[PDB]
This record gives structure tokens, C-alpha cells and sequence, in this order.
């Protein structure tokens, strides 16, 4: 699992913990040890939302399967709430694009997550 | 919807309104409104295009729908005309990714589109 | 094809030709002329892996066609083994997205690639 946030927030506004906090709380809400958990945060950026420079994120989830209507509401309400807590933007200023990968067209360690035929 | 360009252009040149036109411009096209679109330039990026490091962009734009062969020739037209009036470069060293989302895919304030 | 790596390897550490290397490997990798690829590398970033902020990279690749199991596993092999040799970044702390675009979903110069309908 991999999550990319994208904001306008100032990278001083970013708490120094905040990459370990969306680890822990990824691992957990998608059942993943922690290991396997890439975060991304990229502060500082020129975006507008609904045409305001307002606070705002724009923001990917991508996982192995875990991804779904009633599992993708739980993830927003689990990253809305730490982006509103930890980067004070509000969650209707923030988008997440969720992403249901093969574990075909995953790499990783000079090799894909498809080991199982040649 | 949401487009995205990323671009090796300094951001001393990226215009006043850039982001304002590209909204607005986008709203036109996809039919949404406004306040739906969200817009993110990246400047002053370390990229190469058939090998040269002249001016060019990689660009996406996700959206619930309006994704289709005639729709996507129309945004290439209207996002590349934009790129080389404001930002100078040459529509042939642009590059955009077009996605068409599920809405239950998308989240949004702590919920998603499917909802 | 385009490829991109977010890294938070410092650009200090990327050497003079990188770009020049993954475009010219790439081209080689995919049977594609170099004049179609871009490449696109973005250092100093804030990211961690497995919750560690010791060297990692974030990367995608996108091609119309040439994508799939074996062909995927082999570009791993050699994206994994050019960030090892020039970031200094371990294959176990790298991902890379691997996208099968369709040609109508890829814009170009005023139009996309898909020309028949
Ligand atoms: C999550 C993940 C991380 C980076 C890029 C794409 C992804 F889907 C992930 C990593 C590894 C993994 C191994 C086995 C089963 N599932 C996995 C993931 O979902
Ligand atoms: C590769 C490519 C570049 C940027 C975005 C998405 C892509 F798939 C690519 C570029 C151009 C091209 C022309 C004809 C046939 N295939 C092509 C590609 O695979
Ligand atoms: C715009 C949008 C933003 C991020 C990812 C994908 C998108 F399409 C958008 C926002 C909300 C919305 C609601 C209903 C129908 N379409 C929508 C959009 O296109």
C-alpha cells in the first residue's frame, strides 16, 4: 500500500511524526504490516480546489486488492480525519484517488508481486 | 475532475491566472461545476522529453466520467493550446494521462462519490 | 512511455546523465524510440518506506502496451538496478507502478493516439 498527499500546506506545517502516524494508522486499517507501507508527502504546492487557494489536498491511495466501496468510505474518513487534525485541512477540500492494483504491475526488489507463472 | 501538470518551465513563468484559467477552462470543457475542479501546477521540475530538457509537461486529468475518445482529443486541444500561449511549450513535447474514475474510488470529505 | 521516480535521495546525489541513462535504458527495455520517451525524476522528497526514512523510491511507469507479467518483472530488474547503482537506493525499498494505458487515454500534441474512430 502506497499514499501520496499532495497539499498547499507549508512544509513547516507538517508535524515531524506524521509520516510514522499514516504508517501505523495504514497498517492498521488496511491490515498490512507496516513493512509493506510507502507514505509521500509533498507540502508547499501551487493547486487550487473549487478555484480557492484555501487549504487543500489532493491525495492516492494504491493497494493490493482492500479497495472498495465500503472499504474506500472507511479509508476517507481515516485520512480526512488525520489531514483535518494533523494539516488543518478541512475534508471537504480534499480529494483521494483510490487505486485497485494488479500485483502484476506492482514492482518491487527487481521483481512484480506476480510470482506464481512464466 | 482534476488535472495535473508537471512541467520543467521555471515558476517565475507560470502567469498570473494560470490556475484561475485552467479552473475555469475545465468546468467549460467537462461540464462540471466549478467548485468541483481542482487544479495543481508543479514548476521548475528536473525532466526530459525524447532526451532534451527543453520546455515540456506531463499532465493527467481524472474524472468521474466524460473520459472517451472524441472528450479526450478535445481536452489534448484545449490543455496543450493553454500550455504553449502560457507556459511556451510545444504541444509535441506534452504528454497527459487521461483516467477515467469509478466514482466509488474517489474520497472526498470523509466519504466517497459512490455515497 | 514515461517514467517517473519521486526519491528522497537529495539532488546532490543525482549524477550528471541520470536522465540520459533511464531514457536511453528504457527505450532499449520497451523496443521504443527514444524520441517517444520522457522521464521524470523528483529528489528531496518527504517520504518513508515500511516507516523508515532511510533511502526509497516511489516510481511509475506508463506505456501503451508492453506491459505485463514477464515484461514487468524485467523492467523491475532494471529500474531496481539503476536506482541501486546511481541513488544508492536498495531494490527492497523501491516500488514502481506499472500502467497499461489505452491510446485514447493518451494525449499528444493537440490530439491523443487514437486516430481511427
Ligand atoms: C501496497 C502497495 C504499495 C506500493 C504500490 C502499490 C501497492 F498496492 C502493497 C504492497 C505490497 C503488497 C504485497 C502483497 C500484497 N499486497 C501488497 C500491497 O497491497
Ligand atoms: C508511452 C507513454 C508516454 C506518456 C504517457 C503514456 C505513455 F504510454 C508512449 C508514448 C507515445 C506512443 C506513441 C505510439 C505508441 N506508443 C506510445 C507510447 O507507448
Ligand atoms: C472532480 C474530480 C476530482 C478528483 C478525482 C476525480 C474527479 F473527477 C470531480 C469531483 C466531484 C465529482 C462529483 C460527481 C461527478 N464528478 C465529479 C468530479 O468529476
Amino acid at each position: 500500500p502506497m499514499f501520496i498527499v499532495n497539499t498547499n500546506v507549508p512544509r513547516a506545517s507538517v508535524p515531524d511524526g506524521f509520516l510514522s502516524e499514516l504508517t501505523q494508522q495504514l497498517a492498521q486499517a488496511t491490515g498490512k504490516p507496516p513493512q509493506y507501507i510507502a507514505v509521500h508527502v509533498v507540502p508547499d504546492q501551487l493547486m487550487a480546489f473549487g478555484g480557492s487557494s484555501e487549504p487543500c489536498a489532493l491525495c492516492s491511495l494504491h493497494s493490493i486488492g482492500k479497495i472498495g466501496g465500503a472499504q474506500n468510505r472507511s479509508y476517507s474518513k481515516l485520512l480526512c480525519g488525520l489531514l483535518a487534525e494533523r494539516l488543518r485541512i478541512s475534508p471537504d477540500r480534499v480529494y483521494i484517488n483510490y487505486y485497485d492494483m494488479n500485483a502484476a504491475n506492482v514492482g518491487w526488489n527487481n521483481s512484480t508481486f506476480a510470482l506464481e507463472h512464466h
